Protein backbone atom coordinates (compact mmCIF):
# COMPACT_ATOMS: atom_id res chain seq x y z
CA UNK A 1 0.00 0.00 0.00
CA UNK A 2 2.61 2.35 -1.70
CA UNK A 3 0.71 6.25 -2.43
CA UNK A 4 1.78 9.57 -3.44
CA UNK A 5 1.41 12.54 -1.74
CA UNK A 6 3.39 16.58 -1.83
CA UNK A 7 5.66 14.70 -4.09
CA UNK A 8 7.03 12.28 -1.62
CA UNK A 9 5.94 8.26 -1.78
CA UNK A 10 4.39 7.35 1.19
CA UNK A 11 4.73 3.86 2.53
CA UNK A 12 3.21 1.80 5.70
CA UNK A 13 5.70 0.14 7.57
CA UNK A 14 3.20 -0.58 10.83
CA UNK A 15 0.12 -0.02 12.00
CA UNK A 16 -3.66 -0.19 10.29
CA UNK A 17 -6.20 2.77 9.53
CA UNK A 18 -9.97 2.96 8.78
CA UNK A 19 -11.77 5.91 6.86
CA UNK A 20 -13.93 8.93 8.68
CA UNK A 21 -15.18 11.64 6.96
CA UNK A 22 -14.91 14.45 9.28
CA UNK A 23 -15.66 18.37 9.60
CA UNK A 24 -12.91 20.48 10.84
CA UNK A 25 -12.57 24.18 11.77
CA UNK A 26 -9.68 26.48 10.39
CA UNK A 27 -8.32 29.49 12.19
CA UNK A 28 -10.55 31.48 9.92
CA UNK A 29 -12.93 29.38 11.17
CA UNK A 30 -13.72 28.08 7.81
CA UNK A 31 -15.44 24.65 7.80
CA UNK A 32 -13.39 21.79 5.63
CA UNK A 33 -14.51 17.91 4.90
CA UNK A 34 -11.45 16.42 5.27
CA UNK A 35 -10.96 11.98 5.23
CA UNK A 36 -9.60 11.12 8.49
CA UNK A 37 -7.13 7.95 8.96
CA UNK A 38 -8.25 6.83 12.24
CA UNK A 39 -5.18 4.71 13.66
CA UNK A 40 -1.46 4.87 15.05
CA UNK A 41 0.58 4.34 11.82
CA UNK A 42 4.31 4.48 10.54
CA UNK A 43 5.68 5.25 7.05
CA UNK A 44 8.54 6.17 5.15
CA UNK A 45 8.52 9.21 3.08
CA UNK A 46 10.86 9.04 0.46
CA UNK A 47 11.29 12.12 -1.91
CA UNK A 48 13.55 13.18 -4.65
CA UNK A 49 15.86 15.75 -2.29
CA UNK A 50 14.82 14.49 1.11
CA UNK A 51 13.61 10.99 2.71
CA UNK A 52 11.60 10.93 6.41
CA UNK A 53 10.06 7.94 8.70
CA UNK A 54 7.01 9.21 9.97
CA UNK A 55 5.40 8.33 13.43
CA UNK A 56 1.44 9.29 13.56
CA UNK A 57 -1.24 8.71 15.27
CA UNK A 58 -5.14 9.87 14.43
CA UNK A 59 -4.94 13.72 13.49
CA UNK A 60 -1.25 13.60 15.03
CA UNK A 61 2.13 13.18 14.55
CA UNK A 62 4.18 11.46 17.20
CA UNK A 63 7.71 11.51 15.48
CA UNK A 64 9.54 12.88 12.57
CA UNK A 65 12.81 11.83 11.66
CA UNK A 66 13.91 13.90 8.23
CA UNK A 67 17.03 13.51 5.73
CA UNK A 68 17.39 15.47 2.93
CA UNK A 69 19.83 17.71 0.46
CA UNK A 70 19.47 21.44 2.67
CA UNK A 71 17.25 23.23 4.69
CA UNK A 72 14.58 23.81 1.90
CA UNK A 73 14.54 20.23 0.73
CA UNK A 74 13.94 19.21 4.44
CA UNK A 75 11.05 22.13 5.35
CA UNK A 76 9.48 20.96 2.25
CA UNK A 77 8.88 17.29 3.60
CA UNK A 78 8.13 18.50 6.97
CA UNK A 79 5.29 21.01 5.85
CA UNK A 80 3.91 17.62 3.64
CA UNK A 81 4.70 15.81 6.68
CA UNK A 82 2.46 18.00 9.07
CA UNK A 83 -0.15 18.83 6.27
CA UNK A 84 -0.72 14.14 6.05
CA UNK A 85 -0.65 14.53 9.85
CA UNK A 86 -4.08 16.00 9.77
CA UNK A 87 -3.43 17.68 13.38
CA UNK A 88 -5.43 20.42 14.60
CA UNK A 89 -2.51 22.85 15.00
CA UNK A 90 -1.75 22.35 11.08
CA UNK A 91 -5.51 23.36 10.20
CA UNK A 92 -5.90 26.03 13.10
CA UNK A 93 -2.98 27.35 11.30
CA UNK A 94 -4.70 28.59 7.99
CA UNK A 95 -5.77 32.17 9.04
CA UNK A 96 -5.82 35.06 8.16
CA UNK A 97 -6.93 37.57 4.90
CA UNK A 98 -7.35 35.30 1.54
CA UNK A 99 -6.41 32.48 3.16
CA UNK A 100 -9.79 30.28 2.08
CA UNK A 101 -10.40 27.00 0.60
CA UNK A 102 -12.49 26.69 -2.64
CA UNK A 103 -15.12 24.20 -1.32
CA UNK A 104 -17.84 25.26 -3.82
CA UNK A 105 -16.40 22.02 -6.07
CA UNK A 106 -16.86 18.93 -3.64
CA UNK A 107 -14.70 16.60 -6.04
CA UNK A 108 -11.77 18.80 -5.40
CA UNK A 109 -8.83 17.69 -2.56
CA UNK A 110 -8.89 20.23 0.86
CA UNK A 111 -5.42 18.52 1.92
CA UNK A 112 -4.00 19.11 -1.50
CA UNK A 113 -5.79 23.01 -0.94
CA UNK A 114 -3.61 23.13 2.63
CA UNK A 115 -0.51 21.81 1.40
CA UNK A 116 -0.72 24.72 -1.68
CA UNK A 117 -1.32 26.99 1.47
CA UNK A 118 1.78 25.78 3.11
CA UNK A 119 4.05 25.64 0.78
CA UNK A 120 3.84 29.44 0.02
CA UNK A 121 4.52 30.16 3.18
CA UNK A 122 5.06 27.60 6.19
CA UNK A 123 5.58 30.57 8.93
CA UNK A 124 2.49 30.34 10.71
CA UNK A 125 2.69 26.60 9.96
CA UNK A 126 6.20 26.65 12.37
CA UNK A 127 5.31 29.04 14.81
CA UNK A 128 1.93 27.70 15.55
CA UNK A 129 3.04 24.29 15.51
CA UNK A 130 4.78 24.43 19.00
CA UNK A 131 8.25 23.51 20.32
CA UNK A 132 10.16 21.58 22.89
CA UNK A 133 12.84 20.42 24.46
CA UNK A 134 14.86 17.67 22.93
CA UNK A 135 16.80 14.75 24.52
CA UNK A 136 20.54 13.42 24.29
CA UNK A 137 20.37 11.47 20.58
CA UNK A 138 23.63 12.40 19.04
CA UNK A 139 23.50 12.38 14.89
CA UNK A 140 19.71 13.86 15.38
CA UNK A 141 19.26 17.82 15.72
CA UNK A 142 16.71 19.64 16.69
CA UNK A 143 14.96 22.22 14.17
CA UNK A 144 13.42 25.59 15.32
CA UNK A 145 10.37 27.07 13.28
CA UNK A 146 12.93 29.23 11.24
CA UNK A 147 15.07 26.19 10.06
CA UNK A 148 18.30 26.87 12.14
CA UNK A 149 19.52 23.84 13.76
CA UNK A 150 19.31 23.54 18.01
CA UNK A 151 20.68 21.11 19.54
CA UNK A 152 18.70 22.22 22.98
CA UNK A 153 15.12 23.08 20.85
CA UNK A 154 13.20 21.59 17.96
CA UNK A 155 9.21 21.58 16.33
CA UNK A 156 7.37 18.99 18.35
CA UNK A 157 8.26 15.70 17.04
CA UNK A 158 10.51 17.11 14.69
CA UNK A 159 14.29 15.69 14.50
CA UNK A 160 16.59 16.53 11.86
CA UNK A 161 19.39 13.35 11.02
CA UNK A 162 22.39 13.60 8.79
CA UNK A 163 22.31 12.49 5.15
Amino acid sequence: SSFSFGGFTFKRTSGSSIKREEEVLTGNLQTLKIRVHEGYEEFTMVGKRATAILRKATRRLVQLIVSGKDEQSIAEAIIVAMVFSQEDCMIKAVRGDLNFVNRANQRLNPMHQLLRHFQKDAKVLFQNWGIEHIDNVMGMVGVLPDMTPSTEMSMRGIRVSKM
